[PDB]
């Protein structure tokens, strides 16, 4: 059972979590970790999810290698590339990278592939994993070394076109975490200097975690405009004869989902799963001690199983015989499965049954009739009631401030800061070198200029440099 | 167009097929091919299928590291392992290895998680990509450097409980193939010489290229005794608190049957893709050089994708019906529907069939139901023809005379052998000499469909008492 306080010591608290409910597993090398069943089912749901979504859209699936020739990489990452240079004991004619991402994989495929109009929008996505030997501090889901992801990359002969389906993926995103993981996230836009450097636009979906003040970027989405098909030299021809540029989208998002849910509906007991994406909604216990109706009991169980089943309720009986029924509620319970059903020989006389709902604790005696739509009632709301909770606390942790002077009290509080901003280059990094040097005695960096902008009163001022102000910008410390 | 004669230069047949359909694009590094969403779609159908079953039987689903340390991958295969040396500019503390395979992996964390008799049986899979730098010459799909597959990997308290699994996962490649890709295979158990060595049985699906003679391995499912528990110290207590070694399986599937599907339904046109797993099932091609034939075109796809059909229209300005035709025939497209002005005046579509070329005329009602009904004629027939041919290709024999002559008519062999060791090299050693007069011929599998054996009956090559038919062949 989970023993450290959620409250006290986080990172304790979250590789407790992540161990116990049977998640993860540590790995010999470094910022590598296992994912076992119980975190891999989950990726299994909202994969499926944002798969059929953008079947919907027309994207296709393909599958591109996972290494890439040093002389097309080599067209700031550097540090993170991971080299191949030998088989076996032979070194390798040419050393090889495995790939981070696969622009340099993709795209020339992409300029061959191009020759007119006809052969646009051309739309592939594909799941993988990458390799970033990354320098920062690795966690679990967050921040790892290999990572699993999808990276879709289309070409579309304008720009309104590609910008449309920037913002749709980002809905996607949107909808992989507020309506599977109830995890509220902000629409965004990057500064000029947090953008992928190789795009035009970068759109974002950001969430935080209260218990360290940390914003955290939860997928991605961005507008390439057409520097990569200059440097590709990905054209086609348009209606007319004449030789245009495509204009390209990229986006990701990643297992660092999982954290972040993780972290969000978490409690002292362990993990709380969101009923849309836990592979086992309800677990059945047959209560069994010293012989009493051990028969009876467990035929019952197995017809609330099916009957729930036709309801598309996903439901495990755990009938092992090997284990305690007390040993079964701390496992259920640490692995965050929404809705418990306890059934012993009281409850076989009274047509009813205890259900234990895991994120309040709440108990109900349910008639077997009844059960069904009362159960879908507990379901909708316990993952309605984990976001609307999720939810207020990203609320009660954003602060609208107008001075620079406000920053430092508001970080100290470990909330983010919605604040006026002139947008210019070198106040960024002026305001991470400055918040860094107050903190040590770290940095805060922008996290998006949200979508959902509040009213600018004519005249305010940026709240760093002084300037006219521009648009209101979300800065906090970061992952 | 496809130029190159199936039957005549099948190399080229084959290079032109999986490129001019837009299966696969060219790579710059040696024996990886980009996997284009015409092929990919084909992969995500046979890993749902295989996937769904598995999900039956209580195996679930993992993701463990593609890296593995020298020290853990190494407490004959040493040449194709690729080695990380360096991040960045900076050398690693020791090189790296990228996973050819899971078991070092694995092993060590099913030491750690299983302790009693309770936590087992222990049932994992997992979908992803393993390298392995082939000396052999590379090809698509069948043997290429990096390859996608699945492994699974399990741990019994008994050995009766591991075979039944190893033969359960057996049986759902036979599906894999036969009703997924409608490539007949043959169960079958490996030789001694041909089995994982670090296995006790392994038992494999063979199959069979025609067009050069060479039986290839489809799948494969190993028990593993209990040799790997012993040398990872997998160990568990019993219910009466004794230790025991667990008894495992380990299994696996890849991409390789992409490629011998392709081989194996495709003709002098182009593809042929089995409508189980064809991306497009139905291409609606108008007859076109005003919305009348269009809109009624979208009407059918509605029509047809309600009955859970996949159906494209091929509205494409700049190319003609005939050129059209031959574009989804070069990309094997089971079924081609043609609707042009004369059919919209009629109330019927032309319907043509891609395996046979025959046509039917249809009307817009029944449209629905005669297209399931031709698609699972189209699949079965597919499976059927191919099925004739791996029993055209098989020579049952009962002397060594009779090889050669079997081998040069691009045929396998089914013999009585004696199975011991020493034999299978003298025969690979014999047959290779004799072919330079690639070219030997090795074991496919023991057969678990046994011919007759009439008393008495010799080894083809020994002369002793020959045990059961083993099928041999040149191979991939
Ligand atoms: N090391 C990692 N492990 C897990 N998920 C990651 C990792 N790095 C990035 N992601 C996620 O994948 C999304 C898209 O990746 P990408 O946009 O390439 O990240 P990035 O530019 O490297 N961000 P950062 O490393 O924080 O500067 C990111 O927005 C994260 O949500
Ligand atoms: N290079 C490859 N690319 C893709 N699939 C492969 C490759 N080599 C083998 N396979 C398939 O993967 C299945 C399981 O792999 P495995 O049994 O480990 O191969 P193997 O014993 O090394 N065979 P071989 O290389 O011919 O000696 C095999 O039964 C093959 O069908
Ligand atoms: O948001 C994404 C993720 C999926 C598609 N690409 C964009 C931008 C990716 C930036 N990025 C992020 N990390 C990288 C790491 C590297 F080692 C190298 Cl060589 C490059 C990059 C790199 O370009
Ligand atoms: O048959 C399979 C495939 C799926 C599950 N695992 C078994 C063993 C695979 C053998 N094999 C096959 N190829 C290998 C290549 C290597 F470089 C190394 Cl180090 C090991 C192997 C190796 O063990
Ligand atoms: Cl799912
Ligand atoms: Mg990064
Ligand atoms: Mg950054
Ligand atoms: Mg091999
Ligand atoms: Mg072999």
């Amino acid at each position: 059972m989970v023993t450290a306080k959620k409250d006290e010591n986080f990172s304790e608290w979250y590789t407790q979590a992540i161990v116990r409910s049977e998640m993860i597993e540590y790995y010999d090398i470094s910022g590598c970790y296992i994912m076992r069943p119980w975190a891999f089912h989950i990726w299994e749901k909202v994969q499926r999810f944002f798969d059929d979504e953008i079947k919907k859209m027309g994207v296709e699936n393909s599958y591109f290698p996972m290494f890439v020739s040093r002389h097309k990489l080599e067209k700031g990452f550097s540090p993170e590339v991971a080299w191949v240079t030998h088989y076996g004991d032979s070194p390798l004619p040419e050393k090889i990278a495995i790939r981070p991402t696969s622009e340099t994989i993709m795209y020339p495929a992409y300029a061959k592939w191009i020759r007119s109009h006809r052969d646009l929008p051309l739309k592939l996505n594909q799941w993988c994993s990458v390799v970033r030997w990354e320098f920062k501090q690795p966690t679990p889901f967050l921040r790892t070394r290999e990572f699993l992801w999808q990276e879709g990359h289309t070409a579309h002969a304008t720009e309104e076109e590609a910008w449309e389906l920037v913002l749709d993926i980002l809905e996607l995103y949107r909808r992989w975490y507020e309506e599977c993981l109830a995890v509220p996230v902000i629409k965004g836009e990057k500064s000029e200097g947090e953008k992928f450097a190789g795009g035009k636009k970068t759109t974002t979906v950001e969430a935080f975690i209260p218990e360290n003040g940390r914003g955290i970027q939860a997928a991605t989405s961005h507008l390439l405009g057409t520097n990569f098909a200059k440097m590709f030299e990905i054209e086609f021809e348009d209606e007319e004869g004449h030789k245009r540029l495509v204009h390209q989208t990229s986006w990701g998002c990643t297992t660092r989902s999982l954290g972040v849910m993780i972290m969000t509906h978490g409690d002292d007991k362990g993990l709380v799963i969101p009923p849309r994406v836990a592979s086992v909604q309800v677990v059945i216990i047959p209560i069994l001690f010293k012989d009493e109706n051990t028969g009876e009991i467990l035929g019952k169980c197995r017809e609330l199983k099916t009957m729930l089943e036709k309801a598309d309720i996903r439901v495990r009986i755990d009938d092992r015989s090997n284990y305690t029924p007390g040993w079964k509620y701390n496992h259920w319970e640490v692995k965050g499965v929404p809705l418990r059903l306890e059934l012993g020989p009281k409850d076989l006389a009274k047509g009813t049954a205890r259900v234990v709902r895991r994120d309040t604790g709440e108990a109900y005696q349910i008639s077997w009739a009844d059960l069904a739509p009362k159960l879908l009632e507990l379901m909708e709301g316990i993952q309605r009631s984990l976001f609307e909770k999720a939810k207020a606390r990203l609320h009660e942790g954003i602060e609208k401030i107008s001075t620079f002077d406000e920053v430092m009290p508001a970080l100290n509080r470990k909330h983010l800061v919605l604040a006026p901003w002139c947008e210019d280059p070198e106040s960024e990094e002026q305001i991470k070198k400055e918040t860094q040097k107050l903190s040590e005695i770290g940095a805060m960096k922008t996290l998006c200029i949200p979508f959902d902008q509040p009213p600018m009163p004519e005249g305010t001022k940026c709240f760093y440099t002084g300037k006219p102000a521009k648009r209101w910008t979300l800065w906090g410390r970061s992952y």
